[PDB]
């Protein structure tokens, strides 16, 4: 149970600090800076929220020239990376400012790769060549989900082949990421609640593990989880509260940190099951992770019951798995979330279809518990 | 209460992995690698422990040429950095492997600065010039104290001026740090116990703070502290237990991480008081941090009692400060440590002298509580 850890992304955390955009562009861009401002669509949100302008007022404040590129799709297209690469070689862009969420942060990362490369950028997603440099990006995050602002991955889709892929390498690490919890305020309720689940789930998938000798790390993952459990409901009912937003945003960041999860095997079973509820139904990840995970832990409560007893003792102050599973259920409902799939008029109709697609060509699925097709149907019946 | 965080030092954590020395030298040294092996004195310990050879067997395993430099003093001298710089320009050393503890890790860092600089290296400790590059170092840590293996500081002393100084900049960050808990085994008892106190103390100095809105971070610092409290005594009585050593070593690393302490004001009062007990008496830091801190928290128990109630609830499972201060006292004794200065035949003789030297030219000392000369004498009388 050894492990390595790197993460060089600079964290600029806090509020009323919009100068550090400029400052940090100067610090990690060569020569004189000239940047690309990247965002989903035509600035429609970042502008409506007032980030756009205060962004611009930072660049002006620092004599930073800049072209803009827009038109990002929620799952972004190499269509537009080929666009942005042309522009960074054409206009000698020396640095890119991702303003938005993970799917512009993703597109930004892939432009930063090709801006510096001689060949085609797919070869870096194709598993053909391993990029050895990028220009470098700074992110201004508007929504604390998934942590692409601090990761080494980029998730793009080739729509004319519509084969999607990813590229995972230490070059993709942002040079810096601005994190202001104020951006949490304008987020809609059901989307805020699902992002609080994503954080807890990210933590639980690493926590529930067959690994041993993990006490310290157990403690840290417990601490973050417990904070998500305490504050998530408060933020839900006090959306503009900077403190509440700071604990939550900071929790999501730490959840994405391999210092606290350090040499322990993550189980992705709940993720994959949910992936296929979301493939056939219009349903938000986080909401599906609140209906499935309790189903899954109910079905896996016999593998290492001790590590379940521990979980619920540390986090819900109780040694009975049943009582604690229900407290976790109750905590999900305290963020607006109905706990069953029937409640979303999802029926048993495609449980079979979903279970086959989840397993694909494998026979089982999972690490904590190896789960086969009928196992998965049982879990879906538990969550019905 | 905003904050920034960077740390690019690569963590290689674990056991039976001595190849990664070689591997990681290849990865972060230009061209073909040729390195400097740096250590205290003439390899006397690292060799006696068998690190020396398994080091060499990694470099041979990787066709890595290398000169050696030895002769480090516990508080190291620019005498020898001027030596090692000459050799890295002379023999085109492209990378340095610090094998040892913080005072060779320190000397290594200062050689890495000058190897790449045109002028004198003092100017980087003098506050005259701000270095903009180093060659780069890898550390193999033999003792988990102070965390210089992951810091940006280097503490050298000019003995012919015998003015000591430091240089703190993002270039000093090791490229990688090998951390194998096995190195804990051979450490002597009183020195292992004091290093367990250094870790707890490092955490407590950041915990006890006038800052607010720090719940998540409170939780993480509690988690680590609580682990140091649970495992430290076990490691003390089972010195070769890899699990126990892994939690403790990993705790010290995290204690040195500004993700868990994030935008909170550290109080250095206990450090400074202890510094002057150690200036006049032969006494190990960690042991003096176990006699002074309880004295100090007794004397500061009225500032924000709530944050004391919290501390002892989360860490010693009790809401009474007195009961908990005594549990912390008892925990110190459970590692071999007598709790009073009288027990070391330290008398009240220089309490006055020590209090004046601690304050220097300032009138008070501290952030949690402003402590004046008599205040400090009171704390020393509490610890007598
Ligand atoms: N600060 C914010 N306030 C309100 N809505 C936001 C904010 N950030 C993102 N969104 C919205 O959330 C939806 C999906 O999130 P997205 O921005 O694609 O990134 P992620 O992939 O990290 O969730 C988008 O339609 C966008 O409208
Ligand atoms: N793995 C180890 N086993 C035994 N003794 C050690 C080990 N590492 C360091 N020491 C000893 O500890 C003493 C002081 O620690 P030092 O190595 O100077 O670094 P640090 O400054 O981090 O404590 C030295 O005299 C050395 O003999
Ligand atoms: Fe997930
Ligand atoms: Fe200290």
């Amino acid at each position: 149970d050894n492990f390595n850890y790197k993460n060089d992304t600079k964290i600029i955390f806090g509020k009323d600090n919009y100068s550090e955009i400029g400052k940090n562009i100067k610090i990690f861009s060569k020569k004189t800076p000239k940047i690309l401002l990247h965002y989903e669509a035509d600035g429609e949100l970042i502008k409506k929220l007032g980030i756009y302008e205060k962004v611009i007022s930072s660049l002006k404040e620092f004599d930073i020239e800049f072209i803009e590129l827009g038109g990002v799709v929620p799952n972004p297209r190499l269509s537009l990376v080929y666009e942005g690469i042309k522009i960074c070689k054409e206009e000698n862009i020396t640095f890119i400012l991702a303003v938005g969420g993970a799917s512009v942060i993703d597109s930004a990362k892939a432009i930063s790769l090709g801006a510096v490369d001689n060949g085609d950028v797919w070869d870096f997603f194709t598993a053909k060549r391993i990029p050895q440099d990028t220009l470098g990006i700074g992110v201004v995050l508007t929504i604390p989900g998934a942590g692409s602002e601090m990761s080494e991955s980029s998730i793009i889709t080739d729509e004319n082949k519509k084969q999607k892929a990813v590229c995972d390498t230490e070059v993709n690490f942002p040079k810096f990421a601005i994190l202001n919890p104020e951006v949490c305020y304008t987020i809609p309720d059901r989307l805020m609640a699902a992002g609080i689940v994503d954080i807890l789930s990210h933590l639980m998938e690493r926590y529930f593990t067959k690994s041993i000798d993990t006490a310290l790390s157990d403690s840290l993952i417990e601490a973050t989880m417990k904070i998500v459990i305490k504050y998530g409901p408060l933020l839900m009912k006090d959306r503009k509260n900077y403190n509440y937003c700071s604990q939550i945003m900071w929790a999501a960041t730490m959840a994405h940190n391999g210092m606290i999860a350090c040499g322990r095997v993550a189980d992705w079973a709940s993720h994959r099951i949910e992936h296929e509820i979301s493939g056939i139904y219009d349903l938000t990840h986080g909401i599906g992770m609140a209906i499935i995970f309790p189903a899954w832990m109910k079905y896996t409560k016999n593998i290492r019951p001790q590590i379940f007893e521990k979980f619920f003792k540390e986090v819900f102050n109780t040694v009975n798995i049943d009582e604690g599973i229900n407290k976790l259920e109750e905590f999900f409902k305290s963020l607006g979330i109905n706990l069953k799939l029937s409640d979303y008029g999802i029926t048993e109709e495609y449980f079979s279809l979903m279970a086959e697609k989840a397993l694909g060509n494998s026979e089982t699925l999972g690490r904590f518990m190896q789960l086969n097709k009928q196992d998965i149907i049982n879990i879906l019946n538990l969550a019905k």
